[PDB]
This record gives structure tokens, sequence and C-alpha cells, in this order.
């Protein structure tokens, strides 16, 4: 499908793709998302955007999403994921990131949570995560900046200083890290959403091509 409207979506079984221009009112621009291939083994998609204004506000988060059974984080065995992606124009202010939400209420809305976990595989330009940097950490064979902030929604962001365009990992390593070292309440939080996509601030035109994304919550 071709997805140019603000909340356009396409789903086929296990994976869903969204245009998700939730922050378009913060600036001026436009964005279209496209599904290239979709199956039980993974999804390929791309999104093209130009954005200006509201320099420190995210304009959108076009993304692919994996279907999951909502489970306590303490009961999840593994969250394997692999992704291959590229940007054609990197002279932008944007990130490429996983986004996960957890909540104590299993029926919480899925686009927010008690906690948000972001894993930024790339940071372009003068943009920064929510909150402030609290440390540099080593997880899964990579060094990450760890950021924390937010009020009603507590957001932890793990940021790679160098773009990782071919990534494989287990997101449970990041939940384990927060559980062990930052008191994250894994035994009372349900994982309710897992997504991968890009947050534009300003720039463009730029096309994120995701040649394959796979994920599973086990």
């Amino acid at each position: 499908q071709t997805l140019c409207d603000q909340y356009a979506t396409y789903s086929n079984g296990r994976y869903t793709v969204y245009n998700n221009l939730w922050g378009k009112s913060s600036g001026s621009g436009s964005q279209c998302t496209y599904v290239d291939s979709i199956s039980n083994s993974g999804v390929a998609w791309h999104t093209t955007w130009t954005w200006s204004g509201g320099d420190n506000q995210v304009k959108s988060y076009a993304n692919s999403q994996v279907s999951l059974t909502k489970k306590l984080v303490s009961q999840i065995s593994s969250i394997p994921t692999t992704v291959q992606w590229s940007y054609d124009n990197t002279n932008t202010r944007a990130d490429v990131a996983y986004d996960l939400f957890t909540a104590a209420d299993i029926n919480h809305v899925t686009y927010s949570g008690d906690y948000e976990l972001m894993i930024w595989l790339a940071r372009y330009g003068s943009v920064q995560p929510i909150g402030s940097q609290i440390d540099s950490v080593n997880i899964g064979g990579h060094t990450w900046e760890l950021w924390y902030g937010g009020s009603t929604q507590k957001t932890y962001s793990f940021v790679s200083a160098t773009p990782i365009t071919s990534f494989s990992g287990d997101v449970m390593d990041f939940w384990d890290y927060l559980t062990s070292r930052h008191g994250y309440p894994a035994s009372s939080q349900y994982l309710i959403n897992m997504q991968f996509g890009t947050e534009p601030f300003t720039g463009g035109p730029a096309t994120l091509r995701v040649s394959q994304w796979t994920a599973s919550v086990n």
C-alpha cells in the first residue's frame, strides 16, 4: 500500500506499517510511507519526508510494528530482532530508532506507557533524546549513550554515536540492563508495543529504506 495520510496504515498478518505523522502540527512538511514486501518472515518498507519548523519537536514516527502477546517483561524469554536499513540523504536532523512501551495496566493504550524504551541506531544532526544523558553503557557488543527523562512517561533512550545500519540483537538485553542497574519493575510491567522507524525533526527530502525488519516477542 501507499500511505500518505496522517494516520495511514497497512497490515498483513504479523507486521503492520504506519505513516504516523503524529507531530505534523509542530511544523510544516509532508511524508509518505510505502510497503515493499511483507510476510511472516519480515517486512520491507520505506518512508520519504521533508520537514521544517518546530526545530526540537519530533514530527512523525513512521514505523513497522510486530504483533505480540502482551506479557510481563519478567516472563519474556527473548526479543530477537534484526534490521537492515539505509538513508539516502543524511544531512538532516533525525533519528532511526526502536520504540517499545510497557505499562502496569495490560489494557493501556499502545502508543504510550508507564515506560518507554528507545534504541537509537542512528542520530543525525543536532538532535537529542528525551531528558539528559546519565551514562555510557555496553550492551550486546555495542557502546550506547544512556539517556533518561520524562514525567508521566519515563523514557530510557540508548543511543549509538555511529549509525548501525545492520543490527542484530535481543531487546531483552536492554530490559535486563534496566532491571539490574536502574530498578526497572520488570515483574509488574507488560510489554504492549514494539516498533522500528524514524523520528524526523527537520530536513529533507530524505528516504529511509528498511530492506528487512524482523522481530518476535518470546
